[PDB]
């Protein structure tokens, strides 16, 4: 039944938490609700697909040019994380 490995599952969980904290920080700075910056669904997708570029984040459902620019800090988190830990990035099907 499971398609992903145990290690991939843990990586997604760990990265997701870092994205939640980065979203909170950036939303607090912009004085906006966290969900206005990115919904939980967007964050789940970002933890799974791991976009590291602006062009790649835009391929995620619900991420426009404007949101992509707002998500720059989180793209930095994903690239830092996936470097320190040795995991695959930019996992897109199409
Ligand atoms: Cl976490």
């Amino acid at each position: 039944q499971p398609v992903i490995s145990a290690q991939e599952q843990e990586t997604q969980i760990v990265l997701y938490g870092k994205l939640v904290e980065a979203r909170q920080k950036h939303a607090n700075k912009m004085d906006v609700p966290p969900a206005i910056l990115a919904t939980n669904k967007i964050l789940v997708d970002m933890a799974k697909m791991r976009p590291t570029t602006v062009e790649n984040v835009k391929r995620i459902d619900g991420v426009s040019e404007g949101k992509a620019a707002m998500l720059a800090p989180l793209l930095e988190v994903i690239k830092h994380f996936c470097q320190t830990n040795s995991v695959q990035t930019d996992l897109f099907s199409s």
